[PDB]
């Protein structure tokens, strides 16, 4: 299934994220994911694997595995390129070997010191604090995103990690409304108010970190993984589905788009196999009690600034 | 003691906040405060007591208790007036019986449905959710705030409850940089990153809720008051000062402006008597341990939207 964006284009509700994929394995993983049925792929300039992603799509086309118009390809403008939107998008297209993108997102409501087109970096000052750019407004960046649509380079444009305040602001100054807000949300960070605000104004929600980040975010950020929660194990036993599949199905039934990442082809197939069962209202109501309002993914340590302060 | 704003004007580091002051008591409390030595007063249109504040100040001037030029008067633009900035400012001036304001703040990075000049309100829809405005950008509101300086109605302009992302944005689009960001901060919500960021770009920090809200915010918001903390008990015994005085002195030594509210004249005296001692480096490091990153004041219930979601 798929959600129709306010741009008119349909966006598959289950995609594959490629952050932290082993760069020597992305080609095999993406070709295997496409073969299994994945059509939506979530990329980013600052994941620094767009080239390998592009090689995978090219081989999938060359071997008749899929056609370009059957894929929904997202990438993202990094913080260091808020003043170079046209060049950054064209560079993403070059690395991905694509003529157009289905979706292009402002990765964060943060601009930092430009580090060169094709070479995105979060530059720290000599005190270990992000060199924040205080010259380029989010609105100025957005009006350049709007030109990408007018030039035919991007079908739909949107935002990532915008809260209620920033989303209200872009709704006020945009000429083309954002099609998507990609935010962290999962059973421990359910964020009902922000999802409901975005939906009220026709903005679709993509749930990044849709599993809660599992072991990867426990190690990297110290977050608690929801996947061994007793609520999910009861539902897992009842539906004969894994806790991860319960969580992804839950995200789908909340009318969100979910983009789990796995480096294991066995889990690629598992995460995609969530359309042969359903969660009841009571099941959904149980998962609601899991809410902790606890963010897992924060760039505070990497940037030397707690942007959520 | 005062901080020199980037506008050139001096703003006293201790002021009196008037939110939740009963209208039958404000005028006596303000005249008491002025007699004690208070010169900085934090008001807002939406506190619904500007008229009584102006009456107190008028009597203070008419009886030669103080002169207007030695007072620092702040008031704030309510969310309902982001599209009526100049008219809302002139209305505040008329209720306060002033020719100019020392400081005028955007109260929140939120615009909601207009409710009339001099009659600010947070209009809710039939489901209890704020009627959010999505036509007036924060930048548009700021450029009207900048006119108030040129018109001589306002000496210094600023913002309130802007986080790192919103502060970076206004630093980008402003022509007159904000002089003040008035944010919640106190020993249980120290927000080092946001204060550091604002200070880096010459924005003064006013700490609202500087005591942590005490018992009033426990009742209204469910927060834990820091005034019973074992650390402040030991520092109180050390300095023969109250936990509250310790907390306010801590705010001053963080180079912030602190605006505690009390409805009790003895506490008015107590809160102003914080310039006769100093906290040692070790004292401030002990207060640093109290950090729990826990916001007390939130409009979530009033607006039916968790804006911090
Ligand atoms: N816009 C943003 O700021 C932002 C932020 C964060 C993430 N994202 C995007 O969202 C995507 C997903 O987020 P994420 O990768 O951070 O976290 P996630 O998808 O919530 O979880 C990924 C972790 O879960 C494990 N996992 C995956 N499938 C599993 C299954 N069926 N059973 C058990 N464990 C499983 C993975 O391990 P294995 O790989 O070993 O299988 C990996 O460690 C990213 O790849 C990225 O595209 C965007
Ligand atoms: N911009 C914004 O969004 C925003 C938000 C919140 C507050 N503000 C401003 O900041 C001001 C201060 O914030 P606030 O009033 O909410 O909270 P606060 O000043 O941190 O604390 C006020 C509470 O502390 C008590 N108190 C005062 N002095 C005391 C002492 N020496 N010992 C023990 N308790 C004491 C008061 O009780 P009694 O009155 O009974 O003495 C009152 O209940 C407000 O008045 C308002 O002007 C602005
Ligand atoms: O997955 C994401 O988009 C986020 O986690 C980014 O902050 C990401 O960590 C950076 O682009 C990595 O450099
Ligand atoms: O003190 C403040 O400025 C805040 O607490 C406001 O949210 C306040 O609660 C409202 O303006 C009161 O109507």
């Amino acid at each position: 299934m798929a959600i129709t964006l306010n741009s008119g284009f349909k966006m598959p509700v289950l995609g594959l994220g490629v952050w932290r994929m082993d760069r020597n394995e992305i080609k095999n993983l993406l070709l295997s994911a496409i073969n299994l049925g994945y059509r939506h792929f979530d990329c980013a300039a600052d994941y620094k694997n767009e080239l390998e992603v592009g090689e995978a799509f090219k081989e999938a086309f060359d071997t008749d595995l899929v056609k370009r118009e059957d894929l929904f390809i997202t990438t993202k403008l990094w913080n260091s390129d808020h003043g170079h939107v046209i060049e950054a998008c064209k560079n993403s297209l070059k690395k991905l070997q694509l003529e157009y993108l289905d979706l292009y997102l402002i990765h964060f409501p943060m601009a930092s010191k430009h580090s060169g087109i094709g070479t995105t970096r979060s530059i720290l000052d000599d005190e270990g604090v992000l060199e924040v750019d205080t010259t380029i407004s989010l609105e100025a960046t957005w009006h350049e995103m709007e030109k990408l649509v007018e030039m035919g380079l991007v079908r739909s444009i949107g935002i990532s990690n915008y809260d209620v305040y920033l989303t209200r602001d872009i709704l006020s100054y945009s000429k083309i409304k954002p099609a998507v807000n990609q935010i962290e949300t999962h059973p421990y960070f359910q964020r009902d108010s922000l999802i409901k605000f975005c939906h009220k104004y026709g903005i679709a929600i993509t749930a990044h970190t849709p599993l809660g980040g599992a072991l990867a975010n426990t190690e990297r950020f110290g977050s608690v993984s929801c996947l061994d929660d007793p609520v999910l194990k009861k539902l897992s036993d009842k539906h004969n589905k894994s806790p991860a599949q319960i969580v992804l199905r839950w995200g789908v039934q909340r009318n969100t788009i979910v983009i789990p990442k796995s480096s294991k082809t066995k889990r690629l197939e598992e995460n995609l196999n969530i359309f042969d069962f359903e969660l009841s209202k009571e099941d959904m109501e149980l998962i609601k009690t899991m809410e902790r309002n606890q963010r897992s993914n924060t760039p505070a340590k990497a940037w030397g600034i707690d942007v959520y302060a």
